[PDB]
């Protein structure tokens, strides 16, 4: 049962610019994901101080970054607050049209799309080196959602009834293009997260798959 919705037109506009653009230090998408991650973990701790039961659904707080070479996708997995189905369609395709103008128009006088994150949209530098987008979600109050997108003007959300149970918190799963490659690489991604990430309260793990040899 999927259903179809439109992004804001605003919205819409940045995520043409940004999958289109030849910014050259695509790097800092992954900064602005793991920075989300983060404020997603502070939202559940927030709510865990009050009532230690609501991390019962995910015990560890956690940001986790999952390579899978062989389908050229990488996953940044939070176990954060997570999204309702009602949150997916209005956190990311609808609100934050007031930092999405503000954004572009910061970008036609000058501005480095690396300040995409002070105008709160930085979720859509994902598309910098990512042409298809699922974010697989779970909230304490709600079943576990995936919400699509293809940087055009419409977006899905389906219940999740194909992806593995993130116990609580989301899971984007970045279809990365044919040129973006290295994002893939265990070296890459561990220079990126050294040199972005340092000041992040929570453990950034990475997993890496490798060959038993002997």
């Amino acid at each position: 049962q999927g259903e179809t919705h439109e992004f804001t037109a605003e919205i819409s506009q940045l995520m043409s610019l940004i999958i289109n653009t030849v910014y050259s230090n695509k790097e800092i998408f992954l900064r602005e994901l793991i920075s989300n991650a983060s404020d997603a973990l502070d939202k559940i701790r927030y709510q865990a101080l009050s009532d230690p039961s609501q991390l019962e659904s995910e015990p560890e707080l956690f940001i986790r970054i999952i390579p899978q070479k062989d389908q050229k996708v990488l996953e940044i997995r939070d176990s954060g607050i997570g999204m309702t189905k009602a949150d997916l369609v209005n956190n990311l395709g609808t609100i934050a049209k007031s930092g999405t103008k503000s954004f572009m128009e910061a970008l036609s006088a000058g501005a480095d799309v690396s300040m995409i994150g002070q105008f709160g949209v930085g979720f859509y530098s994902l598309f910098l080196v990512a042409d298809h987008v699922q974010v697989i979600s779970k909230h304490n109050d709600d079943e576990q959602y995936v919400w699509e997108s293809n940087a055009g003007g419409k977006f899905t959300v389906t219940l999740d009834e194909t992806n593995e149970r993130l116990g609580r918190g989301t899971m984007l799963r970045l279809f990365l293009k044919e040129d973006q490659l290295e994002y893939l690489e265990e070296k890459r991604i561990k220079e990126v997260v050294k040199k972005h990430s340092e000041f992040v309260a929570y453990p950034i793990q990475l997993v890496v798959t490798k060959e038993v040899e002997k």
